[PDB]
């Protein structure tokens, strides 16, 4: 009778296609305001021609209510007008999933500067630009009522920014940066009440469908997720699984010496890799 | 006869601190170490970093490029080729930071950082591995080749006040892991060091500082080495006493729908109970 | 703004040590505090004084928590006088510590009525009035019991056959209540309670933060909060597991199969 | 030559199930077993159960006592002695259940599910250590004694409708604990057992079948078990377990300050339950 | 090219079963295999012996190999095998000690002729060949002043990490092993050399090249033995790797589970039994504490 | 009462360090210790015998035990020492095996003696005497047709457990040590004997007094190996146990840390190096997969 996101305004970047389309779907479906957010070209043409205001189409014939948005999440003043606009005209800006993004696959020695810092520019620099706009709003409100207040930041990371891959030199260092920006993030927001967390997305069931990680990004998006911050989940096919990072898996100390580079090879054969035996050592 | 005896190395930032560590030591090994830095002295300091390291028996050129601008890259590793040979070792260690909250935080703020960082790694990564798999071609055989890229532990953790710091050591990890396994087959790897006002040329060679910032130099020298030749994509934390290898990003917790929908009005139970363990399963 | 502004405790055995240190905590953070204890004009009366003295609200109690009587009517006198009982902190308990070849039936029986039964009653009592609550409105509503174990509970301890059955008997019952009561949002977890690090009052914090709204996401859990250090448990889980291979157990082969497959006294040899 | 040759046995609540293919299994092995129940089968079906025993070539006997009740435990015991000579083996098993939402659970539902688990089980074990120890101190030497609790599942880990159930079969792991490191120096054992209406002795392999743990309870009173005590083994299908219990996975200092109820949510966030993330910490 | 190319390996026991496979493997990465063996032909034809009958497989394959028929047991004889490879091969490259016995009994029935002759073959061959090449290897590094290229495979099994009933003297042969591995490795470190111990767990592998994958064939660990071996190895010694069937994987071997301080007064072995049971097995439990 | 009265126990090499302070601590619980030893006295008066001389101070102790002069590694003087325990003392219930010697060199400098000597003491000697008991208690065990007692101690060490450089022949032969101790435990488990070894690491242990600690000290591992020999360790076989200075420790032993699957196809060398690095060391990132 009551939907988890009731009364919310959530902004879902590059939501015209794939697994946006369904971030937003399932954002209104649970009684949030999506703000649908895309560029693209609708495939018919017929009505405004653009994709963004097919999903909001989607929506409103399901019951939700949403509304297109066609701002460039690469530039900061049209970033500052989104913003602004869904204070002005909803109220608030409480979700943000930022979902925009391209790829320019290709090995590095054939990849131009354009591949990469147009990647860079989408995933990171967009993913930065939203977050401090709801951060400042919110941490103005924070400051003016003395009390936490409301505030969900949902990035999207990927295997290749978790592990690499061949061909994606511009990608996975897009995708690891929203790893780093998404923990700093929890960090800073954590006294004001907002959360900033990072997912991992990729009758019937197919393993590849792109919306498969959606409900849990609407759930990380609802109050019952007040206390997850700084996480980096997993949502692909069959399996949701929470991630942990970097830990040391060996150690070895110097015993406040300087190290010796003639002598490291042997230290990290038998003390760090195991490629070598250390024998009998008291 | 040094481990690095005829290596050419290109160390970014190395007019102080860190940089300037790894500078004195690659050149200490025998490799000729091109300088870069751009910064002035109290003169430029790229200039007396070479001069210490003459001083000392060691081979240094000192370079003034702006490793974010792609031009002087390129034309940065032509000089090399052009007048040492060859260019065998890329440590990307130049970098700035621009701390604030995000909200106090401007984008030159975030863009600078990110690009002498990030962009500056990987402008210098495609200039040598172009040059390497030319080489790699034309022989039929594998080449040398060794990048060391620069991360930190905001890189890999995040940290209050570094949105752009953070953002951009982070990325560094992902490029060198995928540097790692695009380089593989003509026989180059790439690794990143976590390495964390006196000169390290200034601390007496045998006193041990926790916080000397040239402790971790003798690792990168190493992993310079050809007995490093087996070790790519790997994460390696050399702060103080511990030299560490790290691993990364890992399941801990894993539960199946089934292969029916997620419900978002179920999560909250399974998140609980299947992931972070907040409550309680009860017999199963 | 205090964490439990607005809340009602009942904290059982509040008159001394342990139990006064979670009822002035309570107390402190904004809390109505029913401080119940028995001892001596009466000491439940004189820490009603002391919560007072320093700003906060509290009332007496003399309720014998084991009589299920007057469990139900000290309940009753919660929601009549205060509002609601959002907060049952089950602290109240007696020892009575010899070897089991010493121990009467009655320091059996004792120990166990007021640390088990106590628990139970009290908790029987809010759950009726909490989910009566929750059908009347169709939703979820507050509520947070939080049970006492102790290092006896969980490992045994000599001289305590009936202490450590009564502490152990308590964590299954804040595991099941727990999944009893999650549908209708109220929380069950244990405190092992035990600068100064022999203060009684060191874990009474942590039981007004697990009693606050910020803590209504953990239920069923152990929490270890002696002294310097603060701990979370998890209980019994398999070490060692060997297969019969769908054959029954022979007894006369169960010592080898002891001693190389589960305690590792013995060796394996080579296995294909 | 059986494993229990010379021994007597007593098993409550050996009438059905499990505590029947206790006193099977038992008997099997050469042990005199006192096979106790209340219950009805026309005649009493402890002596059903003798009759069963006997016929497969064992010694029983049957016993009546309430085992809840203080002096016909006292009774059993020294009948025990005077008339098979001694009482080696102690199976506590009898119990009954009364499954109930707490808010639908009686007193008396509660009362008579711990008398017959818990004080059943203390009042069976005070008995038999007092003879044990009187034993021990007249002949300066260890004796021989075995006492195999039985908890389960829920009492281990909780379960819905069984408060009184589950409490009851934790109290016993407690009681095990706490009787082995009592009765060790005068050489006797206490292990508890978990072991999970078609009776075991008309029963191939049945995952579901109750006596699949009865060879462990024999084995574990047998001559060759002396040197364990105080365990929890699972015995319940294909499967034999050895378990062990509470132990932190998560610990942290307060810097020997008190505890602020203000800043614990940050602190069991990041530091206890992992919700949030730490970031850095040099 | 090669992994082997250039490469001189000395194989024992190479004229059956799994020798026979790693002298096959050598030999197809570029390697002049120097095939040790004893045994005779089925037929008796030419010189009767099974160690030219798989030269000759060899040599048909494209490959480049010489017999040997020397008891590797034997003191002088090994010395010699090895002087022969330096003088008609030029150097020694690799040495995979292979052959064997197996005498099984159990040991109230085992003679110790048989305990004496399975830990001769196993121990005292590897030692002994080992030793060899070590003194060669030790000498070209003097003369040339840098590391010399030097690869000696061992093989333990699954009886001499674990034991096995009736096989007292060849667990204990293979036991044997793994320490000789271990201890050369450390001591041919300085000048380069690596020093590795496989366990690789009729008819012969030549004859079953072709065939359907088989998880009981005894040639399967034959790569990972010419990996080993390769200049791509250089970095890895005194390891165990067992290739059985379908798996490679990596051993480590003995580590402490249990630890028990004494407060530095002397053990009571009246009080060890109650320390044994609830602070090293966990046979009885410690209660609080 | 002592835990070992009643038993009889041979250690061997008794005379000095380690072998002394187990003769002593197995006397002073009660047992008739057989103190075996080849070695002669500072002084020579009399016998000039070291083992007389250990004799002397466990019966002036209040101790029982004899003399014996067999070379453990010669098998007709072990056959007969075990049927001297039996004809004189009624039976042997325990044997430490504990001689050694040490002949320290790195392999290219070390002979075939230095090699075939520390074998025949340690692995021959220890392979002996347990044959040799094994043998009497079978025959014990078919007569009664119940488990008889026997305890089977064996020494290894840190060098046969992992290396060290100069003692290829010690850690070949502490290492059989080990294998020898799994496969007994497997072949006596059925009569009721145990086998363990014992890894323990100039003043006798007996001119210490009893309520001194020296970390040192060679006797702080003789109460484990007296408890071991124990009616108390029945249950405990197979097992290798360190116990020097302050820590008592239990050794587990060789098990898998990485593993990878081939796909049921033949591995390829060529492919190997990727593998290795990625798979199974771990010294290359293997990326997202």
């Amino acid at each position: 009778m009551t939907g988890l996101l009731d009364g919310k305004v959530a902004l879902v970047t590059g939501a015209g296609h794939g697994i946006g389309r369904g971030h937003a779907l399932e954002l209104a479906k649970h009684g949030a305001t999506v703000i649908v957010n895309d560029l693209g070209t609708s495939l018919s043409g017929e009505g405004t021609g653009k994709v963004a205001d097919e999903v909001v189409t989607v929506i409103e014939s399901r019951g939700g209510k949403a509304v297109s948005d066609f701002s460039d999440v690469g530039d900061e003043e049209q970033v500052d007008l989104a913003v602004e606009r869904a204070y002005s005209q909803l109220g608030r800006l409480d979700i943000v999933v930022n979902n925009a993004g391209i790829v320019r696959d290709k090995a590095i020695w054939n990849m131009t500067v354009d591949d990469f810092d147009l990647v860079m520019r989408v995933h990171v620099r967009g993913s930065w630009l939203t977050s401090r706009a709801v951060a400042r709003k919110w941490r103005a409100e924070s400051k003016e009522s003395g009390a936490k207040v409301y505030g969900r930041i949902i990035n999207t990371t990927s295997g290749a920014g978790l592990h690499g891959h061949f061909g994606q030199t511009n990608y996975s260092a897009a995708k690891a940066a929203i790893v780093g920006l998404t923990q700093t993030l929890s960090l800073e927001l954590a006294s004001i009440g907002a959360t900033v967390n990072a997912i991992s997305p990729g009758d019937e069931f197919d393993p590849k469908d792109p919306s498969l990680g959606s409900p849990v990004v609407a759930w990380l998006a609802s109050p019952e997720a007040g206390h997850i911050s700084g996480q980096v989940i997993r949502a692909i096919g069959e399996h949701l699984q929470l991630l942990k990072g970097w830990h040391p898996v060996a150690s070895v100390s110097n015993g406040q010496k300087r190290w010796d580079a003639n002598k490291l090879g042997a230290i990290m054969a038998a003390d760090i890799f195991g490629t070598r035996n250390t024998g009998l050592r008291l």
